[PDB]
């Protein structure tokens, strides 16, 4: 196995390359690559040439056409000895793109060829310095068969074109942007293409292309809608103009992730392009949105500053998913979207950083790093650009963006030099703020409250402490951003001070222990603590029930209330999930039953707002409330709260659920949020008396005029076990087989079902027409949602989830080793359960440890958790 790189060990390379000429003779079967690289000596003069390859059949080596001879290839590598301090470099090669199942380099997505090179796909292309802080000025010829391959294309503008015997034909692409060749794409296939332009502020025309598969033209102008949408809105928030003639996406088939930035050239999974309103979702939608305006912003946060290293991946993550959530925050419900992105910190990053896979966001060692582009360094990288953000304001955060663009513009930088341009153009001093980049774990924020009548004064001791991570013995404490509020007995907000001066609201935790002291508090407040989630930390305050139900009605700002409730919800689910392991049923105070039903009946509450309150938290967020997780407590103490939610609440729910009933359907933030409220209703109802369940449900599958509500609709059904359930499924896979996108909903469903043969139908799927192992959207839709979204049926007591899954990497470990890395996270999380359960997950794991041609991905991870 390969062995672990580390970030203290980056040096500069010894040779850079300044511009490189392609050349593909394309075929499926043999491609040849000829590729003219322009080579610089930074080094020792002594200093040897490295070049990366991988799975590459060399033809020849060339330094200014004389045939080399001081040269050898050794395992991964081709090392040129000898060489002058300035040269041309060429080498030709040969790849087998229909030979690529893992989708690494330049590979074939049913009948077009696409490649994808982050992190390090090009040196399956072609030997080459494929390291990020080597930036060349790219010209690619492309050559192929006309009939075949109608549109062939490459990052930048055609420069070049031309026609040849026996029915072949070339472009030649130029990109004027020095770029690492991780950004590289190439594409060649027959697309049906829709074009449009967006001008610039400034003036710049540019030529919008959304490729596409033959027959998929009616389900792309969402995705270009969101592009011009994307290009205006960093316009507005952040200064930025796109910088070149022509802005092409491509959507495809096959793709092992969801997209991604290539110059000028971007290559999308089609899941987040393809959309209209009869095979996609809300979600859909919005997601679609997200991850159009993500990519698109990486053209700065990315493309024009990109990264030194891979150990600085954050640097472009973090930073472009803060800016993706900016965006999509700005366009709709800042608080749906803020609520949505803490379930994920809380429910997912959490568990992340308490697994074997713990990390910093700027990582210190890695094997694979393909294994690192995870919920830590994006969902969390971004939790500490917001806190940056929370710290400066917006006027001096734009100000650190501006400087880090003016000294890093055209060059590869690091996540200190990011934090540097913030703490220069502020003067806000990040120097303890820098240790959230080297430590990993989560904090735990302690407070104690006490209010003093005699002096009216209220004091919080607050208190922080990381537990310790497998990859990191010492913690110390980090500058928390902890923003709070506090409430008089009327809801009003009472002004911070101290001393007769004004104290800012978002407090400095910097200290293991620290008191804050406020007077002018003439009488006992009702606190809101971390406020919007001012820092990823886990709170630990003593609230009283009635403090959380008080907040629910009187927080000033939504994400406040929503955050009450969760914390109200949480004492609960805890207390049920003991009950449920000594065989008792669920108990819940009426006053907490209450409180959902006023949320029900407030009509000056945002229907937005109430749809997340009532949607009770994933069986992986409740997981996170436990050390010991017992999967099978947790998920049948999520359908009790249900039901007696449903039955409390049965005449309100359905009145909210007629009252919003919408005969239009518009992709527009107030319709989506009624209906979010509706079938957040929806899903108690149809834990309701039987029949009257039934004959809801089955209503709204037949009577939508659109995917959210007929999803939603078959998803009760399945949820609750009702009658019409085989028949509604069966419909679905009748109407929509023959559409990938659309049967992966189904296939989520029927792996997330709660049925006792849920198991037994999940293998039988593997035979379904519609599924296929070499389709990672395939893979992920049905073996991935029942391993990582059914815990309850993973976790099995006999075994058999794991068993399955370790049958499943033993295919993919072969076929696609980034997908089954995927896959396997939920066996890597083994010490979160009894005994018995790691017994049988250590016994699987151990089994893939031994596979024959066990692949690195995997072996990073195994190795952890076996540890
Ligand atoms: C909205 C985005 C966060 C979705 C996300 N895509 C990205 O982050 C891209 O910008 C990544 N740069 C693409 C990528 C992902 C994984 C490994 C190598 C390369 C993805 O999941 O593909
Ligand atoms: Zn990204």
């Amino acid at each position: 196995q390969p062995q672990a790189k580390y970030r203290h060990d980056y040096r500069a390379p010894d040779y850079q390359i300044t511009d490189i000429d392609l050349t593909f003779d394309l075929d499926a079967q043999k491609t040849v690559v000829t590729a003219v690289s322009q080579a610089v000596r930074h080094g020792a003069s002594d200093a040897p040439l490295r070049l990366n390859g991988e799975d590459l059949k060399l033809v020849s080596v060339h330094i200014n056409d004389e045939p080399w001879t001081a040269w050898k290839e050794e395992e991964g590598a081709l090392v040129i000895s000898n060489l002058p301090e300035r040269f041309t470099l060429k080498i030709i090669n040969e790849i087998s793109p229909a030979a690529n199942t893992a989708l690494e380099g330049l590979y074939q997505s049913g009948d077009a060829l696409c490649t994808q090179c982050e992190a390090e796909g090009f040196r399956h292309i072609t030997y080459y310095l494929d390291r990020p802080d080597v930036l060349a000025r790219f010209t690619t010829k492309i050559i192929a068969d006309k009939i075949k391959y109608p549109f062939l294309l490459s990052n930048g503008n055609r420069v070049a074109q031309g026609e040849l015997e026996n029915g072949r034909h070339w472009v030649q692409w130029q990109d004027p942007f020095p770029k690492p060749c991780y950004l590289f794409a190439l594409v060649a296939g027959d697309f049906d293409v829709l074009r449009d332009t967006f001008t610039t502020r400034s003036g710049r025309e540019v030529a919008l292309e959304l490729y596409v598969d033959r027959g998929n033209l009616d389900r792309a102008p969402w995705a270009m809608t969101s592009l011009k949408n994307s290009m205006k809105w960093d316009e507005e928030r952040f200064g930025l103009e796109y910088d070149l003639d022509i802005y092409m996406i491509v959507a495809v088939d096959f793709f092992n992730m969801g997209a991604m930035e290539n110059k000028g050239l971007n290559i999308f999974n089609s899941k987040y392009v393809l959309a209209r309103t009869d095979t996609a979702t809300d979600k859909d939608y919005l997601d679609i949105e997200r991850v159009i305006g993500h990519e698109y912003f990486h053209n700065w946060t990315g493309n024009r500053v990109t990264c030194r290293d891979w150990f600085q991946l954050s640097l472009k993550e973090g930073l472009t998913v803060f800016r993706d959530q900016e965006f999509s925050s700005d366009l709709g419900s800042r608080a749906v979207n803020r609520i949505n992105n803490v379930r994920t910190m809380r429910g997912l990053q959490f568990a992340e950083d308490a697994s074997p896979m713990a990390h910093p966001i700027r990582p210190d060692m890695v094997i694979e790093m393909n294994n690192f582009y995870t919920l830590t360094v994006y969902e969390k990288g971004a939790e500490v650009i917001r806190m940056i953000h929370t710290l400066l304001g917006e006027e001096n955060f734009q100000k650190g963006m501006q400087l880090y663009f003016e000294r890093h513009d055209g060059s590869a930088a690091t996540c200190d030099d990011f934090v540097q341009a913030m703490e220069d153009a502020s003067n806000v001093d990040l120097s303890h703020f820098r240790r959230w980049y080297s430590q990993s774990g989560t904090p735990i924020v302690t407070v104690k409250d006490d209010y003093n009548p005699e002096t009216e004064q209220y004091t919080l001791t607050i208190s922080q402490r990381t537990p310790a991570t497998p990859d990191q013995a010492e913690k110390q404490p980090l500058h928390i951003p902890f923003a709070i509020e506090l409430y008089d007995n009327e809801g009003k907000v009472i002004p911070l001070q101290k001393g007769g001066h004004p104290v800012n609201s978002v407090l400095n935790v910097t200290q293991a222990e620290q008191t804050f002291v406020f007077d002018n508090v003439y009488f006992q407040p009702v606190p809101a603590l971390l406020c919007e989630f001012s820092a990823p930390v886990k709170l630990e305050y003593k609230w009283s029930d009635q403090q959380l139900t008080f907040l629910m009605r009187h927080a000033r700002n939504d994400f406040s209330r929503w955050d009450a409730a969760q914390s109200l919800l949480a004492t609960y689910i805890k207390l049920n999930v003991a009950r449920h392991q000594q065989g008792q049923p669920l108990s819940l105070p009426v006053h907490v039953a209450d409180a959902f039903r006023a949320v029900l009946l407030d009509e000056k509450i945002d229907p937005a707002l109430a749809a997340e309150i009532l949607t009770l938290p994933s069986v992986n967020e409740m997981a996170e409330l436990f050390d010991i997780i017992d999967p099978i407590a947790i998920a049948e103490v999520r359908e009790a709260l249900t039901r007696t939610l449903a039955t409390e609440l049965a005449d309100e729910l359905l009145a909210i659920y007629n009252a919003n009933y919408q005969s239009e359907y518009r992709v527009e933030h107030e319709d989506i949020a009624k209906r979010t409220l509706r079938n957040a209703c929806l899903r108690f109802l149809a834990f309701g008396e039987t029949h009257l369940a039934d004959v809801l449900v089955s209503k709204q599958f037949h009577e939508a005029n659109n995917m959210t509500d007929a999803l939603a609709a078959l998803s009760a059904a399945v949820a609750a076990q009702l009658p019409c359930r085989d028949a509604l499924m069966q419909e679905y896979d009748d109407k929509w087989h023959q559409n990938g996108l659309v049967m992966d909903k189904w296939f989520i469903l029927q792996a997330t079902s709660p049925a006792a043969n849920v198991l037994e139908t999940v293998r039988g799927l593997l035979q379904h027409r519609s599924f296929t192992m070499s389709n990672p959207n395939r893979i992920r839709s049905l073996i991935g949602a029942f391993a990582g979204s059914n815990p309850a049926a993973f976790h099995a007591e006999d075994g058999s989830g794991y068993l399955f899954l370790v049958e499943m990497l033993t295919d993919l470990n072969s076929r696609n080793p980034q997908v089954a890395s995927r896959l396997i996270e939920p066996l890597i999380r083994l010490k979160r359960y009894d005994a018995k359960r790691q017994e049988k997950m250590r016994a699987a794991l151990e089994q893939l440890k031994g596979l024959e041609n066990l692949s690195g991905d995997l072996y990073e991870k195994i190795t952890k958790a076996l540890a």
